[PDB]
């Protein structure tokens, strides 16, 4: 029944409060998702000024409920099945040979708007690393997000490796460990093992003066043929 809220194009709000090695910042994004095509489009501004980390390090933290699950996989769409009350999504992102992000977020409906509210904390980053050095290129590759059920917690877990292009031509790895738990107390769908397939395009808004990110994301689900 939750899946029903995601026909049509749904409006999206994203709000993040961040602290990275003591650097505090806020990001706000507005946009729209189309779950049926599994596309999604957003513009994010940094409301506290300059962003102390590279925009791409934030992409995965800044709404998998807009994934496109094929008909034969609708039984395994946890994310929509928890709507409208929503879910909490928590993550540890560990950057190789550098610091760690911790994130805690609520994804839920407020009115007709799908809302993602986030707290981010980063520790142990090196000042001259790829992250606080800003050596990361302003782009993004594709990844598989691997999903499994944790039936004991009435939820799901996900694990995946993000590859950030470094300006020197090498790649910064960031292992993602993810846990999602339903906010409401209805039943939800608890998926068999499967994966999301994701791509992001990052660009700029030729009319914006604020530090910002304009984002396009396509995401589909696979991994269980009939």
């Amino acid at each position: 029944k939750g899946e029903e809220l995601f026909t049509g194009v749904v409006p999206i709000l994203v709000e993040l409060d961040g602290d990275v090695n003591g650097h505090k910042f806020s990001v706000r994004g507005e946009g729209e998702g189309d779950a049926t095509n599994g596309k999604l489009t957003l513009k994010f501004i940094c409301t506290t000024g300059k962003l102390p980390v590279p925009w791409p390090t934030l992409v995965t933290t800044l709404v998998q409920c807009f994934s496109r699950y094929p008909d034969h996989m609708k039984r395994h769409d946890f994310f929509k099945s928890a709507m409208p009350e929503g879910y909490v999504q928590e993550r540890t992102i560990s950057f190789k040979d550098d610091g760690t992000y911790k994130t805690r977020a609520e994804v839920k409906f407020e009115g007709d708007t799908l809302v993602n509210r986030i707290e981010l904390k980063g520790i142990d980053f090196k000042e001259x690393g790829n992250i606080l050095g800003h050596k990361l290129e302003y782009n993004f590759n594709s990844h598989x997000v691997y999903i499994t059920a944790d039936k004991q917690k009435n939820g799901i877990k996900a694990n995946f490796k993000i590859r950030h292009n470094v300006e020197d031509g090498s790649v910064q790895l960031a292992d993602h460990y993810q846990q999602n738990t339903p906010i409401g107390d209805g039943p939800v769908l608890l998926p068999d093992n499967h994966y999301l397939s994701t791509q992001s395009v990052l660009s700029k808004d030729p009319n914006e003066k604020r530090d910002h990110m304009v984002l396009l994301e396509f995401v589909t689900a696979a991994g269980i043929t009939h």
